[PDB]
């Protein structure tokens, strides 16, 4: 069975922050395991803020502290990303754009629902316009608490997706 590659595509306001963030902390765990080409993770923002940027200044610094990749290229919600098999939102109204733009929820979850120690649902997740080291820390530490449940899920799903 020649089962494509997974999609997890971010949504978040700038997708040079949050989504890039995660992008290259557990998409690159996939790589580093062996399911960098069994799982395509991108991501995308719904106001396109930096549309054709770069990484936040902020997340670089972040994920370059504890030796994670920062390159990245900010990309708006289209075609491609609503094609995604799993729509990675940071709020319910990215989530929500996403579905009745073509997904559905099937694809789109938020990034703090695969959060196992998250206990309750997370329909929205927070965001750090204080702009200080916790700041970016902490989102940092949003992540990586769903990279293992973003896992089981693009793993489950990869696996399923194809038969023998």
């Amino acid at each position: 069975g020649m089962s494509d590659p997974l999609h997890v595509t971010f949504v978040c306001t700038g997708n040079i922050c949050r989504s890039p963030m995660a992008e290259k902390m557990f998409a690159q765990q996939l790589r580093h395991r062996g399911l960098g080409d069994a799982v395509r993770v991108t991501s995308a923002g719904t106001g396109n803020w930096h549309v054709g940027s770069c990484a936040d200044e902020r997340a670089a610094g972040v994920l370059r502290a504890h030796g994670y990749p920062t390159d990245h290229r900010a990309a708006q919600v289209g075609t491609e990303h609503l094609a995604a098999d799993l729509l990675v939102a940071l709020d319910r109204n990215h989530a929500r754009l996403l579905r009745q733009l073509g997904v559905e929820a099937a694809r789109v979850r938020m990034l703090r629902s695969f959060d196992p120690r998250s206990g309750t649902h997370a329909l929205d997740v927070e965001d750090p316009y204080y702009g200080d080291h916790s700041d970016f820390e902490e989102v940092f530490a949003v992540i990586e608490s769903a990279l293992p449940g973003l896992h089981d899920w693009v793993d489950e799903r990869l696996a399923r997706n194809g038969p023998s």
